[PDB]
């Protein structure tokens, strides 16, 4: 036992546990997820652009960062100072949820492997033993999109060896030890194109993770979890892709469940046909789901949700759909969304009636002013422009 206490470096409040060298992945997972009340992506570091890249990547991905607890660690801490749930393993003030080892590495790696096994790509960035751990991660662990950094030292030597007489020059620069160490470097050439050296970071890190993942549907499913359509468009969707039949419908449904206007627009540009996409079962399931609405309460005023109940409640408030955009927009406004409904209004025809219906529905939905005013003004502007034209 012993330890098991949280200390605030006054503040940067954080939790600390002095675990032993041997660790149980289940114990650490329970402590972090439940005891600490604490991601889709995982990052671990062995040690302006450096700070900016990590901060942007961590904030967007919302991924835990594994770094040395002992104050290269200082450089990372300074970058953080410039609510990411970083994890420190070793007492830096910036890091949170401290975990210690009683003397470690083996237990940490086992815990990371167990966490990754649960339905979470893991990428390690690195700035003598450095090359050893690099090769261990690359070989033993199939996933290891390790990226070298401009920082000199072991990283510089590894990058120089990977990029490319030459072996003799590298061995001389290293200074029997060099000859023994080159055994791993021999496998580095075979492992090339799996760990890509960074070049002079969030975009680069995302690209490296996507390359490591290695099938448009598979990559796009993980991309949706990160909400990086603007950047992921170039890589996920490229000319000459496979595009398996049927996966596109599932991806479209998953995107539509959540509020990702950019991804829906990108899929429409790809050729997502709403004429055939519209489905009674899909609409019923979409209404049923509560993930991501007061309609349920309205339902009580009006278990699986059917179109009949929706029609009944709509009337009170007031097998492919030929004009699905009406249903899409009424659903979007009924769910209290402020972006998808406007997009559906833009795409669909007969905008005046739809805008007026939405304006009427908004006022009674609360029983609001901003949305009702927007819909009302949009209709007025549309008529005014049409009045000028003819």
């Amino acid at each position: 036992t012993d330890a098991f206490g949280t200390i605030e470096f006054q503040s940067n409040k954080a939790m600390y546990v002095r675990v032993s060298f041997d660790t149980k992945p289940d114990l650490l997972l329970h402590l972090m997820t439940k005891e600490w009340q604490l991601p889709k992506l995982l990052i671990s570091v062995h040690g302006q652009v450096f700070g900016k890249g990590l901060i942007k990547a961590a904030m967007t991905t919302g991924a835990w960062i594994f770094t040395g607890g002992v104050n290269v660690i200082r450089h990372v801490g300074d970058a953080l100072k410039d609510k990411i749930c970083t994890i420190g393993i070793a007492l830096n003030s910036m890091h949170s949820h401290f975990i210690l080892a009683d003397n470690e590495v083996k237990l940490r790696r086992q815990l990371e492997k167990h966490i990754s096994l649960q339905k979470v790509p893991v990428v390690a960035l690195i700035v003598p033993n450095v090359i050893s751990i690099v090769l261990e991660y690359l070989r033993d662990t199939p996933p290891v999109p390790v990226v070298v950094c401009d920082g000199s030292g072991r990283a510089s030597d590894i990058l120089a060896f990977g990029h490319k007489s030459l072996r003799d020059q590298l061995l001389v620069t290293i200074q029997t030890q060099a000859q023994h160490l080159f055994i791993i470097l021999m496998e580095c050439m075979k492992k090339k194109e799996l760990i890509t050296v960074f070049r002079m970071i969030d975009l680069a890190i995302l690209t490296a993770l996507l390359k490591g993942a290695n099938s448009a549907p598979d990559q796009l499913s993980l991309a949706l979890a990160w909400n990086r359509v603007d950047i992921a468009r170039s890589q996920i969707f490229i000319y000459g892709q496979q595009w398996p039949v049927g996966s596109l419908e599932q991806a479209m449904l998953d995107a539509l469940v959540l509020d990702r206007v950019d991804f829906v627009k990108l899929l429409i540009e790809n050729g997502v046909s709403m004429h055939r996409f519209l489905t009674i079962s899909r609409l019923e399931e979409l209404y049923n789901t509560r993930h991501g609405n007061t309609l349920y309460h309205l339902v009580r005023d009006v278990y699986r949700i059917s179109l009949i109940d929706i029609g009944l409640v709509i009337e009170y408030l007031m097998n492919h759909f030929p004009f699905p955009f009406h249903e899409l927009m009424v659903w979007a406004v009924l769910m209290k969304r402020q972006k998808m409904a406007l997009f559906f209004w833009q795409h669909g025809e007969e905008a005046m009636a739809k805008a007026l219906v939405a304006c009427k529905l908004c006022k009674a939905m609360a029983h609001l002013n901003h949305n009702s005013r927007d819909f009302g003004q949009l209709a007025v502007e549309l008529l005014d422009q049409s009045y000028k034209q003819d």
